[PDB]
């Protein structure tokens, strides 16, 4: 159960998180895992009742993957139990912190963080995301900017975690 889930460490803002409005396309910027740093430019779409859809790559774009999932959401805290693929990301997590339009902070406890993780998200939507003829670093621009956009909002809850944004791994 998530109720009874003991891998948590922090006391989350938003216990009575809006799941359809936290719904929607997500960029992971920065995390606290080193392990996670090998999946770049990850985006979760959570859709519908319980619909996951997650997608990365490799350090140099190479090797895009997706995997699928199905969560489960009380307050704060959710559960995605991934298909056989991608079971090593299967997990409890909790939003710590959201303002659900442009960013979120998420604690989780995959086996692939080696047990733990704090993360910031940014919202991704073709409103603010004006791909290009020639954009290389195309989700890398997007996601700085986002960051940089709300930077202070995302300093202010990350230090009621302890945490700061330049101690956290850039992963995009």
């Amino acid at each position: 159960t998530l109720a009874n889930e003991d891998c948590f460490r922090h006391e989350s803002l938003v216990p009575n998180l809006d799941y359809e409005r936290f719904r929607g396309s997500w960029i992971i910027a920065a995390g606290t895992s080193e392990a996670l740093t090998q999946y770049k430019c990850w985006i979760d779409r959570f859709s519908y009742d319980d619909a996951l859809v997650s997608k990365y790559t490799d350090s140099q774009g190479k090797n895009r993957t997706t995997i699928r999932g199905r969560t489960k959401f009380e307050g704060n805290k959710f559960t995605i139990d991934y298909n056989d693929k991608g079971k090593a990301f299967s997990a409890p997590y909790s939003v710590l912190a959201t303002d659900y339009e442009n960013y979120a902070i998420v604690e989780g406890c995959p086996a692939a963080a080696n047990g733990h993780v704090i993360y910031v998200q940014l919202r991704m939507t073709l409103r603010r995301f004006h791909p290009k003829l020639g954009d290389k670093e195309m989700l890398q621009h997007y996601t700085l900017d986002q960051v940089n956009q709300n930077k202070k909002a995302i300093e202010e809850d990350l230090k009621h975690f302890n945490l700061k944004y330049e101690d956290l791994h850039s992963t995009c």
